[PDB]
């Protein structure tokens, strides 16, 4: 685990065509099928207020980094399984260095 | 040659990431390294007012179209050999589809 920064531009228009289908990130955003994202670096997986997680997201107790967060995004139900988030994973780093330099600066 | 609809926001990005360092696309937008594209699509090639073009480029006498543009944003160099454009091209159809939706409603 090794991320460098990318393009936070970039990283929000993957946001807006790939997870913006699923997810908020933004503060008094809400959830809707995927948990909403505020805040999300530094916290443990399952702990979005009032959103129904699997056993197994609960279970991984996952704490929430960069470098986490990028091999989560690799492929998503290999990192977790039994995972309900319907999402194939962003195969190229350079795409997840976008994505996550965005996450980290719009989830805060 | 069959280009289809993608995002105008993917494609910007790509605009400023890829595009921007030697391009504008706007009306009254400057020549840089390369020339201003604003109403590219319909011209032929070599007719950016005030801008000096290779002789290759000039000779090749393209007509600037939406699966031109993506032949052309494949490999450059290939498609029009003696190029000054130094940039290596868009593998991924994906990313050129993008990139042309947005050069389309921009350009214009
Ligand atoms: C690349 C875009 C995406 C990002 C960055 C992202 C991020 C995440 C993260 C970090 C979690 C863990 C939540 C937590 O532990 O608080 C999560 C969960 C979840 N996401 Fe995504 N996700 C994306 C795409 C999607 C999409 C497209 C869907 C809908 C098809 C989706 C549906 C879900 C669901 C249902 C969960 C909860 C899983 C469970 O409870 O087992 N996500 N997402
Ligand atoms: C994917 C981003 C880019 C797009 C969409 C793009 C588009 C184009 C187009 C359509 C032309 C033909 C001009 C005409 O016939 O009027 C051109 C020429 C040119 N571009 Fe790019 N370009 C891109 C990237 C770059 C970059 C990064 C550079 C600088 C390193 C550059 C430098 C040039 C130059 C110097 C020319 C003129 C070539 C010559 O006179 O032989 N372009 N560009």
């Amino acid at each position: 685990t090794e991320f460098k920064a990318g393009s936070a531009k970039k990283g929000a228009t993957l946001f807006k065509t790939r997870c913006l289908q699923c997810h908020t990130f933004d503060q008094g955003g809400a959830n809707k099928v995927g948990p909403n994202l505020h805040g999300i670096f530094g916290r443990h997986s399952g702990q979005a207020e009032g959103y129904s997680y699997t056993d197994a997201n609960i279970k991984k107790n996952v704490l929430w980094d960069e470098n986490n967060m990028s091999e989560y995004l690799t492929n998503p139900k290999k990192y977790i399984p039994g995972t309900k988030m319907a999402f194939g994973g962003l195969k190229k780093e350079k795409d997840r260095n976008d994505l996550i330099t965005y996450l980290k600066k719009a989830c805060e």
